[PDB]
């Protein structure tokens, strides 16, 4: 009855269906673009119960699809195309990169290209596209430096990205990725040393990673690396130019800021509609889940269950905390989740500092959303300050 993927169409607010779902139909039957079976699950306690559990599978050959071309030019070897036990062999070396030990080590980092960019911004004058000046370039080269990729082939890698992760798109889309993987692919055939990409040759040449290993997590750590961070802090502007009494209290009290980050990830929720399959049959809220059916986990439907969050659908920074899936849940949780909270912690404090008496310039009516993005946002943020 209902069609997936619904479209996001409000900034600030998840599609109203979700709301409908998680109170009247939790474990919720869906069709695909060609009528498949997809199950949407929308509550908080069904979303981690499914996602942590061993019938539920992420191998791209069950994978729920959203067109007849999706699918196509698929990965291997990615962490997002693995079911345990390899998806945590493989994860296993990366996640020295991405502990609090590393990501407090790199926060000098990130504040100091933070900083140079503001510098930049102001000197120049009182006016900018937020994402394109600002979000974009920080969280591009973290990622550059993180991983030792050329800051300067920018657009050739961010312009690919972008219309790479529009799962239901048509040739432009697929053409995109096919450049994309021989971006990286070139990339790592140079180095046939420094940075993560230096370490993962290294190991790929030692016994211990396949090529595809490489290539393919390589091509997930740069796309997801920049996106969802430039995203993020982006929205997160745009979140708190509606809420003045915020926007003094965080500049008044910094102390919050980890706090209100968590806020900013619980409702936004860039991520939604994560794709699984089961494996087995599987029962649930007075359901069954049959072996071979897709599953759709709407994030942002569980970020505001109101079983769990008091006043969902209202942004507040003194909530009582609790957790939220803006990372996901399971074995495939958010890997870089470290270092993402530190970017937006750093990003959010210089902005405040900054640019105090920041301004949106155009109407919230008016932007530009990437609503068939794997990655919601907005295409740009006119400010001024
Ligand atoms: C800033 C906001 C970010 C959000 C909201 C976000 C959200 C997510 C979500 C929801 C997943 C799970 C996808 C799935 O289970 O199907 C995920 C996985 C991932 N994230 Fe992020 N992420 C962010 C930033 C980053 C950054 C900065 C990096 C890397 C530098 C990154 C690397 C990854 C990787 C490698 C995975 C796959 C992990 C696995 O399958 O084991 N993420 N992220
Ligand atoms: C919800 C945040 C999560 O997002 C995804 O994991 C999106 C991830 O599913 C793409 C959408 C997905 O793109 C789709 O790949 C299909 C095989 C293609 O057939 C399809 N066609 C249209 C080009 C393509 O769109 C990726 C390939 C599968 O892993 C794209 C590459 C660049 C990639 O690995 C990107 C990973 C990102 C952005 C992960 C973040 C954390």
């Amino acid at each position: 009855s209902i069609a997936w993927p619904v479209a996001r169409t409000c900034p600030f607010s998840p599609p109203e269906q979700y709301a409908a779902l998680r109170a009247e139909e939790p474990i919720a039957r869906a069709e695909l673009w060609d009528g498949a079976p997809v199950w949407l699950i929308s509550r908080q306690d069904h979303v981690r119960a499914l996602l942590a559990d061993p019938r539920v599978s992420i191998h791209p050959a069950k994978l729920p699809r959203l067109s007849p071309s999706d699918g196509e030019a698929e990965a291997s070897r990615s962490l997002l195309t693995l079911d345990p036990p390899d998806h945590g062999a493989l994860r296993g070396h990366f996640i020295p990169e991405f502990g609090l030990r590393r990501v407090r080590e790199l926060r000098p980092s990130v504040e100091q290209i933070v900083t140079g960019l503001l510098d930049d911004l102001t000197a120049r004058g009182d006016e900018a596209d937020l994402l394109a000046d600002f979000a974009l370039p920080m969280a591009t080269q973290v990622i550059c430096r993180l991983l030792d990729i050329p800051y300067e082939d920018r657009d050739y890698f961010q312009e690919r990205t972008e219309q790479a992760t529009r799962p239901a798109a048509g040739e432009e889309a697929l053409e995109a990725l096919l450049e994309l993987r021989d971006y990286l692919d070139r990339l790592i055939s140079g180095k046939t040393g420094d940075g993560m990409l230096g370490s993962m040759v290294a190991q790929a040449r030692g016994g211990g990673l396949s090529h595809a290993d490489v290539l393919d997590n390589a091509v997930l750590l740069l796309a997801a690396g920049h996106e969802t961070t430039a995203s993020m802090v982006t929205m997160s502007v745009l979140v708190l130019l509606q809420h003045p009494t915020a926007w003094r209290e965080l500049t008044v009290n910094p102390g919050l800021l980890p706090g209100a980050v968590d806020e900013l990830l619980r409702y936004l929720s860039i991520a939604d509609g994560l794709r699984r399959s089961a494996t087995a049959d599987i029962e649930i809220d007075g359901h069954t889940i049959r072996a071979g059916d897709g599953l759709v986990f709407l994030l942002a439907a569980a970020n505001r269950d109101e079983a769990v969050f008091s006043e969902p659908e209202a942004f507040d920074i003194h909530r009582s905390a609790r957790r939220h899936v803006a990372f996901g849940y399971g074995p495939h949780q958010c890997l870089g989740q470290n270092l993402a909270r530190m970017e937006l912690e750093v990003a959010l404090g210089a902005v405040l500092e900054r640019l105090p008496a920041l301004r949106p310039t155009t109407d919230v009516a008016g932007l530009r959303l990437k609503s068939d993005s794997a990655v919601f946002g907005v295409y740009e943020l006119p400010v001024a300050w």
